């Protein structure tokens, strides 16, 4: 039905554009979906990970070069491996921090869609959870009530956080961590009534109530080459075998527990109706607020 | 000379104060001083690369796990390899990001001082030049304009050093070196509209700010799933071109790093530097 991805958000020249043949796809298809969009910064492996959760060797390319290589939101609908009658529906996106691009406020927007799309949405780090990441995740959770507003049991995504060429040690304290307990161990308030207590205190509260769900998964470096250049085109025998179990167990999560997405009063999500949240959220940005 | 590293700068509750004991190691050295800085995200292989220009196996301690480990800034003063009757002074200095701390404010002193005291200053990212990488430089030059204020260029040099490198080096069809990789990324855009302007103005600022600038690419040290033991290895367990990498980075410092100066062109020695750092340090605990 669906051989390959294609674009879904066109981002060319600071505007972003629903893709109408996109939208026509989207229109056909009236199964209900489960919709899952990854963020991360540029050059990070997201586009990769979303093919195995495809089941491909190739999809979304993924590009060899120090330049960014997805542009915009690419989408791919394929049919969901253990929900029989549903559509899983993948949203691959531009990386974050383009030096090339130079433009912030068109990634809080990329960023933004991705989580108003999203019945799951994975965030997507290289070696470490580190703050500016937080920081920014907190922001685009704000920008996305001041979108929905403008127009206008809980709809907002689960969460997931991809910890990529992951080469550490999982311990804190003196005492380990699960990669889960590594995550809301990144999440945890400052006791203190103190004052300073309550900004760092803030946006952590807010990204605990903004997702229900969350998980972590950490992923080894995939090969030992000193180059990924070839990695479209490695079987699972030539990459590193514990990349390959911690990608399937990723996979089999993601199957097994990303819910259909769902309008506000619960409404489940089908192909004309993600037409008409992309066009809905894409006409908002197109307006004037940041 | 010394033996290992101290701690110059302390972090502790908010607060940056001076060690007096490595105030008083300062006073004591007479000879001018090439100074060398090391910023970036934290656990991003900073400890590791400065030990390396000590040319020592040991010495600041690197940490193995998911938190962060070298804490406010740290100073380590060895005889100048290649500068007869200099001292190379290194310091390393906390990470940016760490979540534990969650501390942005924090973050950019710690930033700002490291440019502030450096004559060569080294910005350290992983696999690629980033955009909030460049956007955070850009806004801690600035910063420092301001804590100079309170109180024949003598801006350090730059170098950005990337880790973990595996991309092909290659923009628009067209091979580049290290250094044309960040060049490319402080490329200014043609025109001349509004967000043309936006998008060259902190890459007009970081350009002038930095006399001479300089890249350098390094490899994953190893290829074990693991980096635990990296403290303990030898050259000929560690990845080859990683050794070469860091051997042309080391004696391009020793050879181009020039000494430190004041305005006026003065040269840095321990007391000056001394001075320096409570100058520096006072003006961040006073009051913007
Ligand atoms: N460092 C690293 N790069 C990866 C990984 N997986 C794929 N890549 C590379 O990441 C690039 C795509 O990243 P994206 O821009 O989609 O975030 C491609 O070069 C792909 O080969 C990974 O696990 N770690
Ligand atoms: N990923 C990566 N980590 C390294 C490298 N060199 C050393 N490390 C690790 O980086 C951590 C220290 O980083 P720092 O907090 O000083 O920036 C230590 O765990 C050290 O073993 C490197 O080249 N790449
Ligand atoms: F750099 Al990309 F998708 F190619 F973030
Ligand atoms: F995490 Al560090 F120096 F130990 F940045
Ligand atoms: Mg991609
Ligand atoms: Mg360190």
């Amino acid at each position: 039905h669906m051989t390959g991805p294609m674009c879904l958000i066109e981002n060319t020249n600071g505007r972003l554009m629903a893709n109408p043949e996109a939208l026509k796809i989207l229109s056909a298809i009236t199964q209900p979906m489960v919709v899952v969009a990854i963020v991360g910064l540029y050059r990070t492996g997201k586009s990769y990970l979303m093919n195995k959760l495809a089941g491909k060797k190739k999809g979304f390319s993924l590009g060899s070069t120090v330049q960014s290589h997805t542009k915009g939101i690419w989408m791919w609908c394929v049919p969901h491996p253990k929900k029989p009658g549903h559509i899983l529906v993948l949203l691959d996106t531009e990386g974050l921090g383009d030096v090339e691009k130079g433009d912030n406020q068109n990634d809080s927007w990329i960023f933004a869609l991705a989580v108003l799309l999203s019945s799951t949405f994975v965030y997507n780090s290289i070696g470490t959870i580190n703050q500016q990441a937080m920081d920014q995740l907190y922001y685009v959770t704000e920008l996305t009530h001041r979108i929905r507003s403008k127009s206008s049991v809980s709809f907002f995504p689960d969460f997931v956080w991809t910890l990529r060429d992951f080469s550490l040690d999982l311990e804190a304290d003196g005492q380990p961590l699960t990669p889960d307990e590594y995550l809301t161990y990144s999440l945890k308030l400052k006791k203190g009534t103190s004052q300073k207590d309550e900004t760092f205190n803030l946006p952590r509260l807010c990204i605990r109530k903004f997702f229900p769900k969350k998980k972590c998964f950490v992923f080894d470096r995939p090969v030992h080459r000193r180059k990924l250049a070839q990695l479209e085109k490695l079987q699972d025998e030539e990459l590193d075998p514990e990349f390959v179990q911690q990608v399937a167990d990723f996979c089999s999560y993601i199957f097994s527990n990303s819910k259909t997405k769902t309008l506000s009063g619960g409404i489940q999500v089908n192909g004309p109706r993600l037409e008409s949240l992309v066009l809905t959220y894409v006409n908002a940005i197109s307006s004037g607020d940041l």
